[PDB]
């Protein structure tokens, strides 16, 4: 049902997933900045402390995810070309 930046979040976040397990690099990492992007919305609407750090770190986890991806993607890229 009802979708607010938080529940956006958590589904670009299970997206990423399906993609980068098809080899599609550069929708994964799209799929983990758009993650990062509603986090920063959700953050706006937290009312503890606890929740606010939680999705800070939820956001943060989200670009370690785009730097591993990232590298990953670069191999993928040089392998295709040496076995074309």
């Amino acid at each position: 049902g009802m979708e607010g930046p938080l529940n956006l979040a958590h589904q670009q976040s299970r997206r990423a997933d399906r993609l980068l397990a098809a080899g599609k690099y550069e929708e994964a990492i799209s799929c983990h900045k758009k993650a990062a992007a509603y986090l920063s919305e959700a953050m706006k609407l937290t009312q503890s402390e606890q929740a606010h750090l939680s999705l800070e770190l939820q956001r943060d986890s989200h670009m370690k995810q785009l730097l591993l991806i990232q590298e990953r993607w670069k191999r993928a890229q040089r392998e295709e070309r040496l076995k074309a």
